[PDB]
């Protein structure tokens, strides 16, 4: 029984810093860290050995209906030379907005994902994916997110998504 | 000396092999061409051992500005239990539409990807991604695609995209 959403040696200084900061936010119970555990099937985002692929941890604020994913993209996520593949970014966006929708609505299927890639993300960077449930209409759950640098000054990507309650 | 990965290996299901054969036949007259794919930093879509991750091959038709990707998603691409992660589907879509733009007009970067998922794709299934360069306005390349079953009776996903040519 391994929880992948706690530090391991591959974690960069920036990821560790934000992790500590969000763990502090959990102290009053407004935020909560989500564990991420790991016939051949494996969750895509946890299918790389430590450091090589997706390194991440999600924190959830139920009152705000907000899911923040701290994400460090490893060398096997390359697309354009030196940058994280558009698909890998989309994968972490999907994972974050999808978990946000699931916390609010239970089991849901992804219906639409619409991503604006504003600036390319350097390989081995740490980014913060801030997602939020924007509205619920019957069985429709609308979630948006941003992907930003640790200092919040660089906006890498923005996305909207729609999930449907099964 | 790099191994071309866009060819059959023992992990390939028979329906993928049959469709591969059909597209190799379409290459006969030169209209279509199979794209070699080769493998620190590694191309995301080639970072798994055979069969476990992305198994795919692209065929390009230059006169049509059309790119077809044959894709079999392995067990390590799971999202919802038993199905391909939406991110993995988005990855192969991005790979296909991005390569279509690149073969037509050169080095580009993804600017928008808008994916409608109509039906979930079972894990270890084979699909065909058919993409088309629809228009070009300056540095802007507009590419759309769909994702279907091999027999084309099931529509899994549709997408539009925007790529920007680098200066």
């Amino acid at each position: 029984l391994k929880d992948c959403s706690v530090p391991n040696p591959s974690w960069n200084k920036d990821l560790r810093l934000l992790f500590d900061q969000f763990m502090k936010k959990c102290e009053d119970g407004s935020w909560k860290r989500l564990p991420s555990y790991k016939s051949q099937a494996q969750l895509f985002t946890r299918s790389f050995d430590d450091g090589l692929g997706f390194e991440y941890v999600m924190f959830y604020n139920d009152i705000e209906k907000r899911m923040v994913c701290l994400f460090q993209g490893g060398p096997y996520l390359e697309g354009p030379p030196g940058f994280i593949h558009g698909g890998a970014i989309a994968t972490m966006i999907d994972a974050t907005v999808g978990m946000c929708a699931m916390m609010a609505g239970g089991i849901v299927m992804t219906a639409n994902l619409n991503i604006n890639y504003k600036r390319p993300i350097p390989l081995c960077s740490v980014v913060m994916i801030n997602s939020q449930l924007d509205k619920v209409e019957g069985r429709k759950f609308f979630v948006s997110c941003n992907v930003q640098s640790v200092d919040e000054k660089t906006l890498y990507s923005e996305a909207t998504s729609l999930f449907i309650k099964l």
